[PDB]
C-alpha cells in the first residue's frame, strides 16, 4: 500500500512510521512546511502508526533528540515514539479489509487528517487546537498535550484491568476530536476501507 | 554474584532487575517492609540495574501497573524501567573488576544504599529527601522527583550531542547526592571492587 504524508504545518515536522518492532519504509524522514514523503507499506501490515516529531535536532548519523514523539534518539524510527503524539494507526488487509483511526490515547502533539486516496471509504481528522486548551496537569513542557494515564499511571486512566470508563481528562479530548479515540475502551472510531487501499497522512490540515 | 535485596521503608515496593534486554534472575518481586529477596547475577553481566517500584497493582499473571519505575506493566521486568528511579547500576567482571555506583540520571523515587557484602571496596548511597524538596518542574504526579532530560527533552539536558555541562536541575541532585551521578556527564562516582564480589542493596536505608 502506498501511503503519502504531507506536512502542511507551518513548521517542520520529523515523519515517523513504525509497527512498534521494526521501521515501515524508512521509519522517518524530515519534513519541511509543504514537503510530501511517500512510502510504501507492505500489505499483511497489522499495528502500523504514523506521527509527527516535533523540535528534532539529529546529527550525522541520524542520532539525536526531538521534544514530541522522540522513539529512542533515532531519525529512522524502530520503535513506536514518547508521548504526547497524535496517531494515525492501521492495520491492512486483514480478512479483506483495511482497518484506520486516529487515536488521542498517547496524547497529542499535532492536528492530523487520515483519508484514503481510492474510494470505498471515509477519512477521520482530529484538528482541533487541543495543546491550546490543554488541561493544565497534562501540558507537556517540551509541547503537546499528554494522556492522563501517560501523566497518572493509574488502573483507570490506563485501562489496565481491562475495565474503565472514560474520565475528566477523557472527555476534554473527546469534546475536542469525537472521531478520534479518547482512551482504551471509548467506543470505536474505526473506519472500515477496502483492502489494499491507499492514504494520505496529512499534519496540519487547516490551511 | 549475590544481591541481596532488602527493603527497608515503611511501605511495600516492588524490586525489579534487569540488564535490559533480559530480567536478572526472577526480575522482579513484591518486598513487604522488611522482607529481603536474594537474587543470583551471571557474572560477566555488564550494564545490569536494580531499582524500586511503587504503588502498583498487578493481576494474577503478573500484569499490571506502577506509578514509579514501571517496566512495560509486568511484574518481572525484562527491561528498564519508566522514571523516576533511583539507580544501582553495575558491570560485573570486567577484566578482574566490578563497578558500581548509584545514578539520578533517570531521578529518583526511593532512597537508597548499594554496598558491598565482601571485602574490597566501599559502597554508596543517596538517602537524602529528594522527593520532599524536589524542583516543582521536576515533581512526578505519581511520586518521584523527574531528572530534567526525561521533563525537557533537550539536548543539553540529554547530553545528546556528547557535549553538555552541569545545569541549574543538575545541581540540586547533586547538592543533595554528591556520590550519585547528577547527569551524563558527571565526575563519575563509579566504585571500583574485587572481580566476583557480593553486595546488598537496601531501600530507605535510613532507619
Amino acid at each position: 500500500a502506498t501511503f503519502e504524508i504531507v506536512n502542511r504545518c507551518s513548521y517542520t515536522v520529523w515523519a515517523a512510521a513504525s509497527k512498534g518492532d521494526a521501521a515501515l519504509d524508512a521509519g522517518g524522514r524530515q519534513l519541511n512546511s509543504g514537503e510530501s514523503w511517500t512510502i510504501n507499506v507492505e500489505p499483511g501490515t497489522k499495528g502500523g502508526k504514523i506521527w509527527a516529531r516535533t523540535d528534532c535536532y539529529f546529527d550525522d548519523s541520524g542520532s539525536g533528540i526531538c521534544k514530541t514523539g522522540d522513539c529512542g534518539g533515532l531519525l529512522r524510527c524502530k520503535r513506536f515514539g514518547r508521548p504526547p503524539t497524535t496517531l494515525a494507526e492501521f492495520s491492512l488487509n486483514q480478512y479483506g479489509k483495511d482497518y484506520i483511526d486516529i487515536s488521542n490515547i498517547k496524547g497529542f502533539n499535532v492536528p492530523m487528517d487520515f483519508s484514503p486516496t481510492t474510494r470505498g471509504c471515509r477519512g477521520v481528522r482530529c484538528a482541533a487546537d487541543i495543546v491550546g486548551q490543554c488541561p493544565a496537569k497534562l501540558k507537556a513542557p517540551g509541547g503537546g498535550c499528554n494522556d492522563a494515564c501517560t501523566v497518572f499511571q493509574t488502573s483507570e486512566y490506563c485501562c489496565t484491568t481491562g475495565k474503565c470508563g472514560p474520565t475528566e481528562y477523557s472527555r476534554f479530548f473527546k469534546r475536542l476530536c469525537p472521531d478520534a479515540f479518547s482512551y482504551v475502551l471509548d467506543k470505536p472510531t474505526t473506519v472500515t476501507c477496502p483492502g489494499s487501499s491507499n492514504y494520505r497522512v496529512t499534519f496540519c490540515p487547516t490551511a
